[PDB]
RNA sequence: GUGCUACAAGCGAAAAAGAUCGCUUGUGAUUUGCACUCCCCUACGUGCUGCUGAA
DNA sequence: TCAGCAGCACGTAGGGGAGAATTGGC
DNA sequence: GCCAATTCTCCCCTACGT
């Protein structure tokens, strides 16, 4: 049910390693010709109604059927009666049955008789299972067994085709057999289960894609269909001529943003009697305003430019998925050795030897030690292995396969067993050297009754809980709930639930609106598993983070004002360096000057602005850089020479930083997780960036789909491996806090629509790229599965924005994040902001959505003018309970739609977004009165 | 075992480079303590990043 | 404060996978 | 005796917003 793995090296002798690289050799180019093969039949060969069904099997089956067909594949079948049998005997049960005359096992295993083929063993028959339970049976016949001897029948029908198939002469490859002889069976039943799984998984992708293509053509005939764009012949052609005369311009495209920005440009602001013109153009504004004269009334732009925009989208799209086969170094193929493919042992006197066979005949097994991990408390195997007078030597036998390994680390919290049954070859070419890993994985079982149990608090209180549910939950459950914000990396809060006791503090009804009343909830405690650590480390990093960011704009700002293509290479301080030209014909068109950056940098002499200046004016700037320039000659001596500060400064003030404190072994993360690993996190993509500045600056773009000049894997790999590890930690301590405290339920938060737990940057560059919430929640789920404890995901929108007890909209400040200001008596006071979500995530958990404080209503407008304001299963529920709400409501459905907006409640008032900002900015000014 | 976790000089890509990658020699390292589901294949989305143009 | 055109990480969703027991010629 | 070849696939009950 879960899988865990591990990755332990293995050292072997040079003849060893060179016997290991011919067998994966061997793996690889026996994986591509059966692969190309399959393509090759694919697409030659569509006719006969056999290797249709051929490629359907291998498409939709199991590994079970390719180890089937692999005897087909390669060489041949000794016996082929039993599956004609097979199929005939099941055909018959399948007409039989369905005619309805029995309705019992006995009458059916009468029916078939005798030499039915079926050797034993099946569903159909006596139903063992594992344990046999002497033969028992069920009786009358279910649903399932009827169902599913289709599907039995379909994989014997598969196999009878491939039958078919080697008889025509075109089955089997010509590549297998001629390798047959030199190679071992099991080789080639590994090669096979191996390379149809990734066939497999081509295919289905492939016809995916098919699927989508088909989609987006039925798409874009609804879309022309249903606005009859093909009718307004006369709208059509104003359209095509006013986007031929935008497209005239040098400075025009049709996009997405275009289309949303154009309704709230044009549809609002030409009422106004003047236009808007907000970065639209000089021709560009006059040629919309000519041709808005026809559509005052309407929005034909709005509702015409959509079609081009499909039209590209569908030429644009793939057909057919990309085919890649398999290489030794670029698409690599990893043996998966065992009982049936390549076989393996395991031997233990205090090493633990790991025996792998040869690919080929004639040849010795392989013998490697497993070399242990770090710190290893225990390292053991369980079978008996006392040395003796060499018995049988290096011997893999199968009647051993479920090798049981016990291991244990210093990291681990329990003795780890692991019933190894398969194990994966890895091989890696780090320096030039061929080296040799083996992948163990565990396996558990893990019970899956808690998700379930659970989902009954997550139901809208309009109709009883699943009852299946209701009876499964356990009785005196505990549960958590998490926050997992950025700069105290977690919180979280425990509240006890009772099923006995219905008088606790928070109240939970298990039935319609208020009934049944279904046990109660209490609070224990909540806390938080992140600090600061040391300020002067946080200190260090946001200095260096903002020096970054200064250097780049600067560099942004050079790269602006010069020219280039005249670059001259001088020998000034030493160096020949390379300078662009400065002369390109200055326009007063030039944005924000980083006047703050040309501050820090000290680079504000060469540019000559005085003190006397602020963050936003440019036309004085603009002013005073010209007159610089008239005045001050400002030659390319002036230039080279602000070049060159600019270099030496980001070389010998950020670089010697940004490697000391990387060297300096501060994340080490002992005894205390420190909070600036997220800051190290975002401080590490800035350096990769600027890197890039210094690496791609001055050159030609790529051409043609040239290779890329620079690849950046050190500062790359640094960042991926160190995001790695703070996600790492950061679930562990989730995990021993929760296994700590008594933990069965770990409550998360949904944030894909709205993210508000997270930074509120209203650029998109800081968030969603270095620190990802669903890899969280991935991990969460992969770290809480292992010890039993389970995690379920909730709507958390406006988690940080309500009070916790009252319901009510609080103020969370600008100036910090870590403070909610509430009233409950008239008073307003200060509440942690996190501990404070994990608080209404509860309410809302434990209540299963009782109170509701947005809705998304939509303005509707008749003829008349009228206005009705159209609500939109939550919702619905929370309607029913409170106004308990038809025919009507389908007219008002029918009428024209003006425009969707939002409504937000603040006790018995349903609000708008103007008024709403207007209360929280009212509930928020009073902290500064006090 | 990997990863928290590499610094300077040579030379070659190479015509500019203080960036990136590859080699050869230096130099502290040696875990001082934490954690560790790991392989491929798609499609399409983001930003990154140079060159150029626009209000 | 975006536009176009080459490369390029990682997301963000998907798609495969970490097999056991029987049975004739030996 | 015995290893290549060849048949094997269930048992459940569950939500909700984009």
């Amino acid at each position: 049910k879960w899988l865990r793995s591990y990755d332990f090296s293995l050292e072997v002798s040079e003849e060893d390693t060179l016997h290991l690289l011919e067998c994966v050799k061997e793996y690889n180019e026996l994986s591509k010709a059966y692969m190309d093969y399959m393509f090759k039949l694919k697409e030659d060969h569509k006719d006969d109604l056999d290797v249709c069904n051929l490629i359907e099997r291998l498409q939709n089956g199991s590994g079970k059927e390719l180890r089937a067909l692999a005897s087909c594949i390669f060489g041949g079948r000794k016996t082929s009666e039993d599956v004609f049998l097979r199929v005939k005997s099941y055909k018959k049960a399948l007409v039989l049955i369905d005619s309805g005359e029995v309705k019992t096992y006995e009458d059916l295993s009468k029916s078939l008789g005798e030499k039915t083929g079926l050797r034993g063993t099946n569903s159909l028959f006596k139903e063992p299972k594992k344990e046999g339970k002497r033969k028992d049976r069920t009786g009358p016949l279910k649903e399932d067994q009827a169902k599913k001897i289709n599907k039995m029948l379909a994989a014997d029908l598969g196999i009878v085709s491939a039958l078919n198939l080697c008889q025509k002469g075109l089955l089997p490859i010509p590549e297998f057999a001629k390798n047959v002889e030199k190679l071992n069976k099991n080789v080639l039943y590994g090669i096979i289960s191996q390379a149809g799984s990734r066939m497999k998984s081509f295919l289905k992708c492939d016809d995916l894609t098919q699927q989508n293509h088909l989609n987006l053509k039925e798409i874009l005939k609804s879309y022309r269909l249903e606005y009859n764009l093909d009718e307004f012949q006369e709208q059509e052609a104003s359209y095509q001529q006013w986007l031929s005369r935008m497209k005239s311009l040098n400075s025009f495209a049709l996009t997405h943003r275009f289309l949303q920005g154009w309704a709230k440009r044009w549809r609002k602001q030409f009422l106004a009697g003047k236009d808007p013109s907000w970065t639209l153009g000089e021709e560009a504004t006059k040629i919309c305003k000519e041709y808005q004269h026809l559509f005052v009334d309407n929005d034909f732009i709005y509702l015409f430019g959509k079609e081009d925009l499909l039209k590209l989208k569908v030429e644009e799209r793939k057909q057919n998925a990309q085919f890649t086969l398999p290489d030794v170094i670029k698409s690599p193929i990893y043996p998966q050795l065992g009982n049936n493919g390549q076989g393996f042992g395991i031997e233990q006197d205090n090493d633990i030897y790991l025996i792998i066979q040869s690919c080929f005949i004639d040849r010795p097994n392989i013998r490697a030690k497993i070399v242990p991990h770090k710190k290893t408390s225990v390292w053991s195997l369980e079978q008996e292995n006392t040395k003796q007078t060499k018995k049988k030597n290096a011997q893999i036998d199968k009647n051993k396969i479920p090798y049981k390994l016990f291991l244990r680390r210093a990291a681990d919290r329990y003795e780890k067993q692991i019933e190894i049954s398969e194990c994966r070859l890895q091989h890696r070419f780090c320096s030039g050297k061929a080296n040799f890993h083996v992948v163990f994985s565990l396996k558990g079982e893990a019970n899956d009754t808690l998700t379930k149990a659970s989902t009954l608090f997550l139901t809208a209180t309009q109709k009883p809980v699943s009852e299946w549910s209701k009876d499964n939950l356990p009785k005196q459950m505990r549960v958590a709930f998490v926050d997992i914000g950025l700069n105290p990396p977690l919180s979280m809060s425990i509240y006890d639930y009772n099923q006995e006791d219905n008088s606790g503090e928070n109240l939970v009804y298990a039935g319609a609106d208020q009934q049944v009343p279904f046990g109660s909830a209490n609070f224990v405690r909540e806390d938080q598993i992140g600090n600061v650590y040391n300020q002067n480390l946080k200190r260090r990093i946001e200095e260096l983070n903002d020096k970054i960011f200064y250097a780049s704009s600067c560099v942004s700002f050079y790269k602006n004002i010069s020219s280039l293509e005249g670059a001259t290479v001088e020998l000034v301080g030493g160096r020949k360096v390379m300078c662009r030209q400065f002369d390109e014909e200055k326009v007063k068109d030039l944005y924000s000057v980083p006047v703050k950056a040309l501050r820090e940098l000290g680079l504000d002499h060469f540019f000559g602005l005085p003190e006397d200046l602020d963050q936003q004016n440019v036309e004085a700037a603009t002013f005073y850089i010209e007159n610089h320039i008239h005045h001050n000659k400002l030659t390319r001596k002036s230039f080279l020479s602000f070049r060159c500060k600019l270099w030496d400064y980001i070389h010998e003030k950020i670089l010697p930083e940004f490697s000391v404190i990387r060297n300096g072994r501060h994340f080490q993360f002992n005894k205390q997780f420190c909070s600036e690993a997220y800051s190290w996190m975002f401080l590490i993509h800035s350096m990769i960036r600027l890197k890039k500045s210094l690496s791609y600056s001055h050159s030609e773009p790529l051409k043609k789909g040239e290779p890329a000049t620079f690849v950046f894997k050190n500062l790359q790999n640094y960042f991926n491996n160190f995001s790695k590890n703070v996600l790492k930690t950061v679930a562990a301590k989730l995990r021993d806090y929760c296994t700590t405290h008594n933990v069965s339920l770990c409550v998360v938060e949904d944030l894909e629509k709205f993210r508000t737990s997270s930074l509120n940057s209203k650029d998109k560059n800081r968030l969603l790229s270095i620190w990802s919430h669903r890899n969280v929640v991935q991990r969460f789920e992969e770290v809480l599965t292992e010890v039993g404890i389970t995690i379920v995901s909730n709507d958390a929108r406006h988690s940080s924005q309500l009070d916790p007890v009252t319901m009510d909209w609080a103020y969370r400040d600008e100036q910090d994040k870590s403070k909610l200001w509430v009233k409950r008596d008239g008073e307003i006071f200060h509440i942690n902001a996190d501990i404070s979500s994990t608080q209404v995530q509860a309410k809302r958990f434990f209540s299963r959505y009782a109170d509701i404080v947005y809705m998304k209503t939509l303005l509707k407008k008749d003829d008349n003018g009228s206005l009705r304001k159209l609500v939109v299963t939550r919702i619905q529920s929370y309607l029913l309970r409170t106004i308990n709400s038809q025919q009507e409501y389908n007219q008002i459905v029918g009428l024209k739609t003006s425009g969707v907006e939002e409504i937000y409640r603040h006790g018995e008032s349903w609000v708008n977004l103007i008024t709403h900002k207007t209360l929280q900015k009212e509930i928020g000014a009073r902290t500064n009165v006090q």
